[PDB]
């Protein structure tokens, strides 16, 4: 077939990735579909036990890359070439055999969640839970899946719809609705005030951001607005849906967050408001009683966690328990918390803490079906009181939750955003990519939150304008930088947002950049008309195998060198506007250093970079009209994601013209090869630079496109 078990070894296109596969391992070519171009993997064991370790076979001389819990809510990454460096809890597994790249997808089946691990003699385990002692079994036939092929993105995407099509439990990422919120900037309430945010705190941070120039059309309330108490650092547990006390008006208490909602929207301007809240309610739950079903419960410790996240097995939340809403009550949780909050004008919620549910199976059916459940509830309550789909997960970053993952379309792709740590900066943009290369196949990556003025302001928010996702921050009012956060979002609180999850480029898949002190980390993503390539330093950092937390680590260089390719934009090719006919050659601007460079294919440009520095390009496919008279636009070169704004291109080569629909406002940046005769935007003939030099045609966008009448269209004449 492609993919087959024969003597004791896994063959993939005839190169051996696995030795000794044990014979009670079995594979199959069946799901109802049916036949399959890869193959199912699961296993028979001789007793019903609700766990299972089993050795897959034998990983030796491979490169590979991994997903892989570091903490119960979150995934890093982790490269190596032997079995006995796969992590615990190994979620997903990218292997190049040197040309050719195969993905291991443990699964759930069933009632079992799967995940991968290695031991010391080189073995890849399967590991099969259903995380609830009650809930056994014997055989399985599809709790991983393996396939391979020769473009490792295609690869992972193919594996991903084929479980798909074998589950029915989840759509892929590009089937679902994004809501609203992904094309407009935001502020989150977060790291401003953490949770003793109040509802005066909520309006002056959306009041100095509009002030400067850049306003945000969302606002995340984060975790500080619920009602809860301690029992009587003990937890503290929901005690109503309703707001607490620092969202009442300090006048007619009978009104609550709908106040802050029609400051918000009315007085300033919001299209979107969003609240935090656990999937349980709140940290610890909701407060026992039977009008949710509420029970305290108390978090089983899963072995491949705990291996990875020590500390999980004295957190508040595993020792003093949760109020677990009843599965039979908890639709209406959601209903009852929803329906309050949409009649009072929130368009959506932020829910956290998705993971301890696998925690909680309790004597429930297990991990899966209790994730099942809830999820279930989730959506329907979501599909009810947010239909703009007004969902973002945060903190789930289990194969449960991603697997029955049907509706919500967004995604936190990592551990937080941690302004007073160090450590975090260069570990959040590695963990960001690395995990949307597999996250993104669900979900629409969120690369979290960020401050302006920061030291790490300009990586942090680079990363942001290029990742696919919402674009946010989480400043303390007055404390912005205003000529960062224009480079990001238009008068109008509209952003450039890229189509897709910003992901490693195929050279970064399989070289760790945090760890292995020689590679520059390099992120691609595509616009309509242009690709875009961020290249990161992101070494010295990283979650350690033997501490078990960030820390730094010796770097040897301070400065390293990489080098940039057109093709490195993996999907460049999409941005031409004549694909069969194209040659290679792209338009690069240097969106830092202000420079334009033509490169035709093949040839590479150098790229130096300290740790934490970064540099940002615009990666546009150049239209030969006639011979001599060659053209791409760049965009809003003043803008992180330049590429954004083009809308609309097209070249009529038989007048020697580019039309373009371009959206926004600012200098707005095109390679030709010889001056223009003329520029002109609607209808009207306009000044610009030109540098014969580099090709770089420059004039001024001066306001937002007019009405209601969304894009410039532009002409341009050579
Ligand atoms: O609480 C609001 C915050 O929750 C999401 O997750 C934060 C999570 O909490 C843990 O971080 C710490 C540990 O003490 O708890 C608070 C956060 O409540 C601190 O900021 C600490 O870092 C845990 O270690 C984290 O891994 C975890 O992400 C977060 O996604 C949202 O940002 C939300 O605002």
């Amino acid at each position: 077939p492609a993919v087959r078990i024969s003597d004791g070894n896994l063959i993939i296109k005839n190169r051996t990735i696995l030795t000794g596969v044990p014979d009670n391992v079995i594979t199959t070519s069946a799901s109802e579909a049916g036949p399959v171009e890869g193959v199912f993997v699961g296993a028979v064991f001789n007793k019903e036990e609700s766990k299972h370790i089993v050795p897959i076979g034998t990983l030796r001389n491979s490169r590979f890359m991994s997903c892989f819990r570091f903490k119960l809510w979150w995934m890093a990454q982790r490269m190596g070439e032997m079995g006995r460096d796969i992590p615990y809890e190994t979620q997903f597994l990218l292997v190049e055999s040197n040309k050719v790249y195969t993905v291991f997808l443990p699964l759930i089946e069933g009632s079992f969640r799967s995940c991968l691990q290695g031991n010391v003699n080189d073995e890849v385990e399967l590991c099969l839970e259903s995380g609830d002692v009650d809930t056994k079994r014997s055989s399985f036939t599809h709790s991983l899946y393996i396939h391979a092929g020769t473009d490792p993105f295609q690869t992972i995407t193919d594996a991903i719809r084929t479980v798909k099509l074998h589950l029915n439990s989840f759509r892929q990422r590009h089937e679902k609705k994004l809501p609203g919120i992904v094309d407009y900037f935001g502020w989150c309430t977060w790291d401003a005030f953490y949770q003793e945010v109040t509802q005066e705190g909520v309006e002056a941070g959306l009041k100095s951001l509009a002030a400067g120039g850049t306003p945000p059309k969302f606002v995340i309330i984060d975790d500080g607005w619920q009602s809860v108490e301690r029992d009587a650092s003990p937890i503290f547990r929901l005690t109503g849906i309703k707001e607490n006390e620092k969202f009442k008006k300090k006048d007619d208490p009978n009104v609550g967050i709908k106040n802050i909602v029609k400051i918000a929207k009315e007085k300033h301007g919001l299209r979107y408001v969003y609240v935090w809240h656990a999937i349980t309610g709140y940290w610890g739950g909701v407060r026992p009683g039977e009008e949710y079903g509420s029970v305290m419960k108390y978090p089983n410790m899963s072995k491949g966690v705990v291996e990875n996240d020590p500390t999980w097995k004295t957190d508040v939340m595993t020792l003093q328990g949760l109020g677990l809403v009843s599965p039979k009550k908890v639709y209406k949780f959601y209903n009852e918390l929803h329906s309050y909050l949409a009649d009072a004008g929130v368009d959506g919620v932020k829910v956290a803490v998705q993971c301890v549910l696998e925690t909680l199976g309790g004597g429930l059916g297990g991990r899966v079906e209790l994730t099942r459940q809830f999820h279930q509830a989730l959506d329907s309550s979501v599909a009810k009181n947010f239909p703009d789909n007004g969902c973002i997960a945060c903190m789930s970053h289990n194969t449960d939750a991603l697997y029955c993952s049907k509706q919500a379309a967004v995604i936190r792709a990592s551990d937080d955003f941690y302004p007073r740590d160090p450590v975090s900066h260069t570990i959040h943009i590695a963990s960001v990519a690395y995990n949307s290369v597999f996250l993104g196949e669900f979900m629409q990556p969120d690369w979290d939150m960020f401050h302006s003025v920061h030291p790490a302001a300009e990586y942090h928010a680079s990363a942001r304008a290029i990742s696919g996702g919402p674009l946010y921050v989480s400043d303390s009012p007055g404390k912005h930088n205003f000529e960062l956060l224009r480079k990001l979002v238009l008068p109008d609180g509209s952003i450039l947002r890229a189509r897709l999850p910003g992901r490693p480029t195929r050279d970064c898949l399989f070289a760790d950049p945090a760890r292995d002190g020689v590679s520059l980390l390099k992120i691609w993503n595509m616009n309509k008309y242009t690709g875009v390539l961020g290249v990161y330093n992101c070494q010295g950092a990283a979650w350690s195998s033997t501490e078990r937390k960030n820390i730094f680590h010796q770097t040897k260089t301070d400065s390293l060198t990489g080098s940039i390719r057109g093709r490195d934009v993996h999907s460049i090719s999409e941005a031409s506007t004549d694909p069969t006919t194209w040659n290679g050659d792209c338009a690069v601007y240097s969106q830092s250093r202000g420079e334009l460079i033509v490169m035709p294919y093949n040839v590479s440009l150098p790229v130096s970079l300290k740790i934490r520095e970064h540099e940002i390009f615009t990666v546009s496919p150049i239209s030969h009209l006639v011979d001599g008279v060659s053209f791409a636009p760049i965009g809003l070169v003043n803008m992180y994601n330049s590429g954004g704004a083009i809308e609309g291109l097209r070249y009529e080569a038989e007048k020697m013209k580019v039309v373009m629909e371009v959206k926004g406002c600012g200098k707005f940046g095109s390679y030709s090869s010889v001056k223009p005769k003329r520029c002109v935007v609607e209808s009207n003939e306009i000044a610009f630079e030109y540098d014969s030099s580099s090709g770089l045609v420059t004039f001024e966008l001066d306001k937002m496109p007019i009405e209601n009448k969304r894009f410039h269209l532009i002409q341009v004449e050579l």
